[PDB]
């Protein structure tokens, strides 16, 4: 019921879609999205506009994408282009409604709100999902809980040890400080841990100079649920540019008030050519999502009810700060977009 | 919740009746629906008037349905006729609810409304049904849809062209002449398609026949939401009335709101004692009807919420004057049952 | 929406409790039952003050139950013991709600309204499941009823007759003689079956019997919703009292307002070295309680709704008396809670 409308969202990922329509709804809104001929992305409402039919049930007709029910067709910014009946007139009463919709960076982005404040430009910085020097694998997700639930997981690190401990683990609670810088529409939290073990794989990379200065462990958040983090090591007193990486994108995108998409993936600038290692990352990955954070917050969602009709409210820990800042942000753009409706 | 209860409606086809009961929810009332021994038809209240257990669980003792939890007998008109509890006696509160029912061309039709109002004159003509000069064939189907949709969708036999592609489209289609007749509480809808191809179906009907042909998909309407259709093929310009036609039995009864039964059936003049015919029809109905249209109105009903969230209306074409003629004298109907009550 | 949160309720039968959390709802709340490594019972809410995770999908930590999620630790009484984040504080709002529970008479009992009232001498007396002069075995059973629907039914032990016909049905049910003993808390309901053939049920029991049977079907409810019977059965003209009997456990907990937790047990003083008298009674909870009266009852909880919408009330028989006291108190102590807010 309430979102926040007016912001770019991923969609689907390039490889999801094709000259077959997929149906997919966000924010509530149902959606046709597909390939045309041309290869550019198109985004419809879901709704023929003479009886309601899905249009992602139907097929492409010379291009246009044809209504299963009645064969209306139509063309990517959704104008009724054929009407197979009576005279064949196409009143503007036949137009469907057509979404903003830009495939970049490996991901397909649209403006859900008032499309006249739709600008490209405003669409959050994925560069490394394209860039050759990084090998790139990643995947979808579907997942029962409110949106907000997986923000507040993916800007905290304090689970990881008890969620996550198949792979990251530790045994400190005496050395932590993770800094939280807040900008316009993007907050980043920058964490860099001095004599840090590195992972199995960015450890094969490595040479040899171990020294406590070099580990990283950070996240940027951009406007509403978009982020990308960083995971790193360096041999000694390397600067983060120069260190064995990956960049994971995750962005969630509200489905209903209670689902999601997730759409995550692992850029990296190590072992680029190395096929078998792709699979690993991307399971690795896919299993930190449904076999374990799924799992948790799916469960905090079924609790929804109870805490909201008691007056329960979240008690704080020193581990908060960055989760409950993009909270306090996310929560602002809701009140300056309801306060023009 | 808007229901026009005042109105004959189909419950059951003669075959799911016998000596155990069939429960059933007809307009948000479960009806308790069984043969007596002498071979009538009864239909009662599904909720027994001691402590609301259902009648359609219990048995026959004796001709009378039993309640299974404490043992109270019903007569066909829902007189208590046996209390084995205490002094056995038989208070007027000990009746359950019992609801006009008529056996009728091989259908059974009952009253939910007013049963002072029951008017059996209004019982929709389907004689083809047991007319010794017709085969028919039909059966049940189930839909997660507002009747509604299902009443627009067969008042609009154009859909075929499209939903039933495979086996109804025709390249004549362009060439579709079509008119509305309305009547003293009826409308009918006519269509002819001339001299083209046959369609894969109408091309078994004919025996796997070639040769331009001239087709008629007519439908009539009754009160409420009764409909037989007329499906004829006939070579060059023979005469419509010495054509070879299947009269289509198309009824449907509301469930719940969002949910109604579909009664079917197709009365031939053709073929009439070939079993291989009998699978042709019994296919097209499993395929076209059970299947496709099924699938096509229930993604419509699923958008119903963010058509009426948003002020969405629907956009109408040339072929949809029936349509809209009978979803006008519906809602008349519910607006002249509404100033009752 | 509407329970008597006031009183002791049944949460879990002490088998089914370990160190390995079970959640369970009562009264629409979510409880994390477990036995700490002394032994001893806990339950609290199944919300973490955190972030609200299920405590119940931790494990013991020390003895301490552990939340999945970010690693805090509660004790028994609800109190944080330990928080692996920051500096470690453990403010009071980290403690977690604690309930009241008595582990009694091989029943887990817990007082989920005000704290303050809770004494646990106003538990329901159940010393027989606990005599080493009987032998007890019994059950768990989840129900889709409004538990009251379960009360009713077991207040009125002669729908056996028909809904456990094959099992307990007898020839001299016409001849029963009805007693009911109005008490404080308290309502007795005596049942007597006079000189008959035993029940198939009955007659497993005694191992035979030729002579004609007395049987005694009696039982006693306590304040909201559990209740003990007193099933006996004897030869020619054996007195109640010095005889052979079972006394059976059937206490009810609302989960929800549409669903109820049903436990179930048979104290008997006949048989106590025998398992083939265990598999008798397993067979007749499994077959009666679990699979018969499930049936009826969450049939009844689906016409609730229409019975609800018109002005359906039920009609009473000679042999509802004990029921409908029954079901008086209950209102009474629901208004009596309403009054005090
Ligand atoms: C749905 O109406 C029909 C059409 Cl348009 C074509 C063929 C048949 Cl058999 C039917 C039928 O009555 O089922
Ligand atoms: C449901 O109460 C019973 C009746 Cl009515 C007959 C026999 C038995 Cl064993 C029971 C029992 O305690 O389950
Ligand atoms: S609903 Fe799309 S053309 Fe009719
Ligand atoms: S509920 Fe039908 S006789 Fe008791
Ligand atoms: S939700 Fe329990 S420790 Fe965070
Ligand atoms: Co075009
Ligand atoms: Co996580
Ligand atoms: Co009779
Ligand atoms: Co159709
Ligand atoms: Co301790
Ligand atoms: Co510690
Ligand atoms: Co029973």
């Amino acid at each position: 019921a309430t979102f926040v409308r007016n912001a770019w969202y991923v969609a689907a990922l390039p490889e999801e879609l094709s000259e077959k329509p997929l149906g997919r709804t966000i924010l509530d809104t149902p959606l046709a999205l597909y390939r045309q001929p041309d290869g550019v992305v198109a985004a419809l409402l879901d709704i023929c506009p003479h009886r309601f039919a899905p249009l992602s049930d139907g097929i492409l007709v010379n291009g246009h994408l044809q209504c299963p029910y009645h064969g209306l067709e139509f063309d990517g910014g959704g104008q009724c282009v054929h009407n197979p009946h009576g005279n064949g007139a196409r009143p503007a009463s036949l137009n469907v409604r057509s979404f903003p919709v830009v495939e970049r960076d490996a991901l397909i982005w649209i403006w859900p709100g008032d499309p006249a404040l739709a600008d490209p430009g405003a669409i959050p910085d994925f560069g490394c999902r394209v860039d050759p020097a990084y090998r790139t694998v990643g995947g979808y997700g579907h997942v029962d809980c409110n949106y907000k639930l997986l923000v507040d997981n993916l800007m905290d690190l304090g689970h990881a040890q008890y969620v996550h401990r198949a792979n990251a683990q530790t045994d400190a609670f005496d050395r932590l400080e993770r800094e939280v810088i807040v900008g316009d529409g993007e907050i980043q939290a920058l964490m860099k841990i001095p004599g840090g073990t590195p992972s199995v794989l960015m450890a094969k990379f490595l040479r040899g100079a171990n020294t406590p200065v070099d580990a990283w462990n950070d996240i940027r958040w951009n406007k509403v649920s978009a982020m990308l983090n960083f995971i790193a090591v360096a041999p000694e007193g390397t600067p983060k540019e120069q260190s064995i990486h990956s960049r994971g994108t995750h962005i969630l995108t509200p489905e209903t008030e209670a689902s999601c998409h997730y759409f995550f993936g692992s850029s990296r600038n190590f072992g680029i050519d190395d096929p078998e290692m792709d699979g690993v990352l991307r399971s690795w990955q896919a299993q930190a999502l449904v076999k374990e954070d799924k799992v948790v917050v799916e469960a905090i969602e079924r609790r929804r009810a109870y805490v909201e009709a008691n007056g329960i409210r979240p008690a704080m820990l020193s581990c908060d700060e960055a989760a409950v800042r993009v909270s306090r942000e996310i929560e602002k753009l809701e009140q300056l977009e309801a306060a023009r409706l």
